[PDB]
């Protein structure tokens, strides 16, 4: 079956492993686990397609580690947090190693505003959408605790895929 490569990036704490969790086990992690790097494979069916979603969930924490899973990386989920201002501001940082790493600024990608279940919010969505219209990208809001947007997200990076 067709495979897609996805990969989840962000700063530390972003919530990236979180909205893996839920997408693949339907639930909330709730807890303290720093990621090294752990992939995830499922079969889904997305808009009638068998396909197998090869997911790796990286560290926030490894900078010329990076290189090799951008490498080989097909779509990438970019995810900040709303209540995280400097984990807004990486998320350029993140993008640019992308487009660098794999040469090319036609990269499937999708921005993620995750933690949109919290109210104490410090990044606006204007502002997450400014720059994704920018950069030419799709912005999605997620809550890895409510599943808001989950789907949403990386359905959205499939399909982001397939128009390439
Ligand atoms: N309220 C709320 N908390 C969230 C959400 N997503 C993750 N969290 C919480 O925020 C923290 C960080 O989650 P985690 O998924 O480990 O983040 P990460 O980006 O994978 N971290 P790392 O880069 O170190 O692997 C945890 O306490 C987790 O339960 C969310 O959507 N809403
Ligand atoms: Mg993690
Ligand atoms: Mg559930």
């Amino acid at each position: 079956m067709t495979e897609y490569k996805l990969v989840v990036v962000g700063a530390g704490g972003v919530g990236k492993s979180a909205l893996t969790i839920q997408l693949i086990q339907n639930h909330f992690v709730d807890e303290y686990d720093p990621t090294i790097e752990d992939s995830y494979r499922k079969q889904v069916v997305i808009d009638g397609e068998t396909c197998l979603l090869d997911i790796l969930d990286t560290a926030g924490q490894y900078s010329a580690m990076r290189d090799q899973y951008m490498r080989t990386g097909e779509g990438f989920l970019c995810v900040f947090a709303i209540n995280n201002t400097k984990s807004f501001e990486d998320i350029h940082q993140y993008r640019e190693q992308i487009k660098r790493v794999k040469d090319s600024d036609d990269v499937p990608m999708v921005l993620v505003g995750n933690k949109c279940d919290l109210a104490a919010r410090t990044v606006e969505s204007r502002q997450a959408q400014d720059l994704a219209r920018s950069e030419g990208i799709p912005y999605i809001e997620t809550s890895a605790k409510t599943r808001q947007g989950v789907e949403d997200a990386f359905y959205t990076l499939v399909r982001e895929i397939r128009q390439h």
